[PDB]
């Protein structure tokens, strides 16, 4: 999909350097090669299989996601480079950074993103149960959206409810996010 | 609408309720349900069926279980009543259609048999305690990625189980696809015994 | 008591299977954290629990298990493959046959009974919440409200039995063990 | 009332204050105290003789109240206060128990982006898990039962255990001669703000 070229020469940094550059507001993503990331990556036709927010408390880094075999969690990006979810390896795929063109003018404690930070910590939960996994993993391969107000997330229908909540619009699949004519992409991580 | 032959078969099936079933069952039949949840829909879309479960039926004396690998949740044994009045804790029916099948083979054999015996055994050793997170969604994944499971791994999708059963007795089932309950539901020596009311 | 099981004979599986029947009773000294804190309370050997159902040649455990649920398994799992660990359970297992049913085969009205009871209470799986509450009351000494469908693993054996006349003397496994109605029959090697 | 401990008439006349009241005076670092009236609530009591079963770090983002914790049923997170006192943890009613905050001595002279409240937080956020397995519940509310604290380099933490941890890795040790939320409400260096109303 059009979200391939726009990240295929961009500019490889190591994690590292990275850590100076990156705001509260980043969009992560990456392409993983994990079954549920390949059915995300089939029915969606696209490189990426997961998406989330990047949050800074003061230097340190965190990664806000619906992970979709796991929760709506925060979490240090260090996990996706060094340890993700309990492996004690770097994460089995690629990683990229963007950015929003409406928070690229906006310091990090701007009103802006102290809500963008409030509907995301709203929604963070104590992990999904075995039922929910289920059902969001089935929900992907059925290309079916989610109810109203239920609370079961795709990696990027969660990143997607966080910037509705401050106006910015984008079912949708990480490729959705990527493709956007206003998401700028930074860098690959090595 | 866009289903096979399995679907047919079982049409005009005749209703029988659940009460009066039970003393026509035997342990080897095969248990078929059509259901509404979310990973019964992605397994009818990407099977074209109906059929959404299967599972094997034990008999102990009187009492009537299922045997069967549930893919949110795990390889068990419960009781059949469960699907009629308390299907996973919801203290409500199954979400969905209930069916009773007989393989050909089995329908002379007596529940003490040495083949309903190693039937048994078979699915008694694949018992587990629960699927974790990481498993379930794995097994819903290659449901929709139509992909069988590719390394030596006790993760199962409800159909791959009754097969493992029924392949260490002998009885193959036509897995052309990997297989789904479709495949179960359209053999040709599976033969319909009744809808549960 | 304790004793009681002290010198029992020692059995190997393979041989066990044929002597075993339907409501005998199952016992264990496991070195798990939630077992050691069962034989602490109750100032016990015995930590486990549950009733023995043969499906034909085949032997099978029904049991609550506190950090898992009110389940129905193999009895081989205790021997070679305890909850996913591929390993035998840590600890000691022994059977035990309550005196009343000794005289008494396999598909009697009574056998049919216990196990319509026992199936009756199989869950799928406890919550998270109910492990918690399950391991807090056994902490506590707390018994349970006669509405939960929460089980010690000895009060699941307990209702069982309840339901068909059979009284035991809240309740830990050691009051079952302890019964003079219940006689050892061996230890598993 | 004597079959309790220092920490608890420490709390007994604090000042009571509404939430809405509250947000402004807490800085990252305060202590939350709890005592519930959990099954697991009251094993934490009896075994540690105190009214208090539960603690937490609290961390402010901007204006909004975070709490950083391990609830022995569910997981190492961080959640919004809010929680606590509109749905705690999906009830959607408020906390069955009483809610307090303290601060420590050294953190009260120390602004919200100082270098140490910096490391509490990196700290905390490097133990979030994403829940804790049904094994390991067990495990733990087992070990609060036993009074035996956690041998191994082991991730599964009481509530305390956890508050310790981060304090631990700034320099702050908490007279743990195992550690239950007592020892931290008894500290001296451990200064009561409110019982939030
Ligand atoms: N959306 C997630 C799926 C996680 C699979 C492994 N936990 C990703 O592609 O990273
Ligand atoms: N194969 C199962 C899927 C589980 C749905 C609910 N747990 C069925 O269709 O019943
Ligand atoms: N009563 C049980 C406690 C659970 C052990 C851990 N699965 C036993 O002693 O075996
Ligand atoms: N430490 C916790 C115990 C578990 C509460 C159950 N939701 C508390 O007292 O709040
Ligand atoms: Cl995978
Ligand atoms: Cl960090
Ligand atoms: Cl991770
Ligand atoms: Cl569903
Ligand atoms: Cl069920
Ligand atoms: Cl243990
Ligand atoms: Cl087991
Ligand atoms: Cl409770
Ligand atoms: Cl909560």
């Amino acid at each position: 999909g059009m979200g391939t070229d726009k990240f295929n020469n961009i500019k490889i940094d190591k994690y590292e350097n990275l850590i100076n550059v990156l705001k509260t507001g980043d969009i992560f993503l990456c392409s993983g090669n994990y079954l549920v990331s390949k059915l995300i990556k089939k029915v969606s036709e696209s490189m990426f299989s997961h998406t989330g927010i990047i949050v800074k408390w003061g230097e340190h880094t965190l990664i806000m996601e619906s992970v979709e075999d796991d929760g709506v969690r925060i979490v240090p990006l260090e996990h996706y480079i060094k340890n993700y979810e309990n492996s004690n390896n770097r994460y089995n795929g690629s990683l990229f950074i963007a950015r929003h063109e409406l928070l690229q003018n906006v310091n990090d404690d701007s009103e802006m993103i102290r809500n963008l930070i409030k509907v995301g910590f709203s929604l963070l939960n104590s992990g999904y149960d075995k039922n929910e996994i289920a059902q969001i993993v089935a929900r992907i391969g059925l290309g079916i959206g989610r109810h109203e107000d239920n609370n079961e997330y795709i990696c990027s229908e969660f990143v997607n409810e966080c910037f509705k909540k401050i106006g910015v619009e984008f079912f949708i699949f990480p490729e959705h996010i990527a493709a956007d004519h206003h998401v700028l992409p930074i860098a690959q991580i090595e």
